[PDB]
Protein backbone atom coordinates (compact mmCIF):
# COMPACT_ATOMS: atom_id res chain seq x y z
CA UNK A 1 0.00 0.00 0.00
CA UNK A 2 2.41 2.81 0.86
CA UNK A 3 5.21 2.82 -1.31
CA UNK A 4 3.08 2.18 -4.23
CA UNK A 5 0.66 4.88 -3.06
CA UNK A 6 3.91 7.27 -3.25
CA UNK A 7 4.73 6.61 -6.57
CA UNK A 8 1.68 4.20 -8.37
CA UNK A 9 -1.00 6.64 -7.58
CA UNK A 10 1.53 9.27 -9.09
CA UNK A 11 1.82 6.93 -12.12
CA UNK A 12 -2.25 7.15 -12.67
CA UNK A 13 -2.41 10.66 -11.74
CA UNK A 14 0.18 10.23 -15.14
CA UNK A 15 -2.47 8.02 -16.69
CA UNK A 16 -4.76 10.96 -15.77
CA UNK A 17 -2.54 12.98 -17.31
CA UNK A 18 -3.15 12.45 -20.95
CA UNK A 19 -6.15 14.74 -21.22
CA UNK A 20 -3.23 17.34 -19.72
CA UNK A 21 -0.76 16.16 -22.49
CA UNK A 22 -3.62 16.19 -25.20
CA UNK A 23 -5.65 19.57 -24.10
CA UNK A 24 -2.99 21.84 -25.61
CA UNK A 25 -3.20 19.75 -28.74
CA UNK A 26 -7.13 20.18 -28.86
CA UNK A 27 -6.89 23.57 -27.68
CA UNK A 28 -4.71 24.48 -30.72
CA UNK A 29 -7.42 22.66 -32.77
CA UNK A 30 -10.10 25.59 -31.22
CA UNK A 31 -7.15 27.77 -31.82
CA UNK A 32 -7.27 26.11 -35.29
CA UNK A 33 -10.75 27.75 -36.05
CA UNK A 34 -9.78 31.13 -35.67
CA UNK A 35 -6.69 30.79 -37.16
CA UNK A 36 -6.91 28.34 -40.12
CA UNK A 37 -10.40 30.06 -40.36
CA UNK A 38 -10.88 33.35 -39.11
CA UNK A 39 -8.09 34.04 -41.53
CA UNK A 40 -10.30 32.69 -44.30
CA UNK A 41 -13.28 35.10 -43.22
CA UNK A 42 -10.72 37.77 -43.69
CA UNK A 43 -10.51 36.41 -47.05
CA UNK A 44 -13.95 36.21 -47.39
CA UNK A 45 -14.07 39.90 -46.55
CA UNK A 46 -11.43 40.59 -49.80
CA UNK A 47 -14.83 37.92 -51.52
CA UNK A 48 -16.89 40.50 -50.26
CA UNK B 1 4.36 1.95 8.88
CA UNK B 2 1.69 4.51 10.02
CA UNK B 3 4.72 7.29 9.73
CA UNK B 4 5.02 6.88 5.87
CA UNK B 5 1.28 6.73 6.00
CA UNK B 6 1.29 10.16 7.67
CA UNK B 7 4.18 11.52 5.76
CA UNK B 8 4.13 9.72 2.03
CA UNK B 9 0.30 10.48 1.32
CA UNK B 10 -0.22 14.43 1.07
CA UNK B 11 3.46 13.97 0.03
CA UNK B 12 2.70 12.31 -3.15
CA UNK B 13 0.10 15.07 -3.46
CA UNK B 14 3.24 16.49 -4.81
CA UNK B 15 3.57 14.35 -7.28
CA UNK B 16 0.37 13.09 -8.40
CA UNK B 17 -0.89 16.57 -9.00
CA UNK B 18 2.22 18.56 -10.19
CA UNK B 19 2.68 16.50 -13.07
CA UNK B 20 -0.67 17.67 -13.98
CA UNK B 21 -0.71 21.06 -12.70
CA UNK B 22 2.87 22.12 -14.27
CA UNK B 23 1.64 20.04 -17.62
CA UNK B 24 -1.90 22.18 -17.71
CA UNK B 25 0.17 25.62 -16.73
CA UNK B 26 2.70 24.37 -20.13
CA UNK B 27 -0.52 23.64 -22.59
CA UNK B 28 -2.55 26.89 -22.16
CA UNK B 29 1.12 28.68 -22.62
CA UNK B 30 1.91 26.26 -25.74
CA UNK B 31 -2.04 28.05 -26.10
CA UNK B 32 -0.80 31.38 -27.03
CA UNK B 33 1.81 30.01 -30.12
CA UNK B 34 -2.22 29.42 -31.90
CA UNK B 35 -2.75 32.84 -30.84
CA UNK B 36 0.94 34.42 -31.36
CA UNK B 37 1.52 32.58 -34.55
CA UNK B 38 -2.32 33.02 -34.78
CA UNK B 39 -2.64 36.41 -34.97
CA UNK B 40 0.60 36.71 -37.96
CA UNK B 41 -1.35 34.63 -39.99
CA UNK B 42 -5.00 36.73 -39.43
CA UNK B 43 -2.44 39.61 -40.67
CA UNK B 44 -1.36 38.41 -43.65
CA UNK B 45 -4.81 37.46 -44.85
CA UNK B 46 -5.86 40.59 -44.32
CA UNK B 47 -3.07 42.38 -46.05
CA UNK B 48 -5.01 41.02 -49.04
CA UNK C 1 -3.70 9.48 8.65
CA UNK C 2 -6.65 11.37 9.55
CA UNK C 3 -4.99 14.31 10.40
CA UNK C 4 -3.61 14.80 6.42
CA UNK C 5 -6.83 13.77 5.35
CA UNK C 6 -8.79 16.76 6.93
CA UNK C 7 -6.15 19.43 6.77
CA UNK C 8 -3.04 18.64 4.43
CA UNK C 9 -4.16 15.98 1.50
CA UNK C 10 -6.81 19.25 1.14
CA UNK C 11 -3.88 21.40 1.43
CA UNK C 12 -1.69 19.77 -1.00
CA UNK C 13 -4.80 20.30 -3.40
CA UNK C 14 -4.68 24.10 -2.10
CA UNK C 15 -0.80 23.80 -3.79
CA UNK C 16 -2.40 22.19 -6.89
CA UNK C 17 -4.38 25.53 -6.30
CA UNK C 18 -1.62 27.32 -7.59
CA UNK C 19 -2.27 26.35 -11.38
CA UNK C 20 -5.46 27.58 -10.29
CA UNK C 21 -4.41 30.66 -10.47
CA UNK C 22 -2.20 30.88 -12.85
CA UNK C 23 -4.11 29.34 -15.32
CA UNK C 24 -6.62 32.36 -15.36
CA UNK C 25 -3.39 34.58 -15.91
CA UNK C 26 -2.19 32.66 -18.62
CA UNK C 27 -5.39 32.35 -20.54
CA UNK C 28 -5.36 36.08 -20.38
CA UNK C 29 -2.54 36.38 -22.04
CA UNK C 30 -3.44 33.74 -24.68
CA UNK C 31 -6.34 36.46 -24.82
CA UNK C 32 -3.96 39.17 -24.91
CA UNK C 33 -2.55 38.09 -28.29
CA UNK C 34 -6.32 38.20 -30.19
CA UNK C 35 -7.42 41.30 -28.15
CA UNK C 36 -4.11 43.18 -28.59
CA UNK C 37 -2.75 41.62 -31.45
CA UNK C 38 -5.81 40.86 -32.96
CA UNK C 39 -7.29 44.32 -32.57
CA UNK C 40 -3.79 45.36 -33.94
CA UNK C 41 -4.72 43.02 -37.12
CA UNK C 42 -6.89 46.46 -37.67
CA UNK C 43 -3.94 47.91 -37.81
CA UNK C 44 -2.61 46.18 -40.32
CA UNK C 45 -5.27 46.22 -42.32
CA UNK C 46 -5.86 50.33 -43.09
CA UNK C 47 -2.50 50.33 -43.41
CA UNK C 48 -2.79 47.92 -46.29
Amino acid sequence: ITIPKNWLDFGWDIMTLDARQTMDNIETIINEFPEDFGTMLKSIDPRA
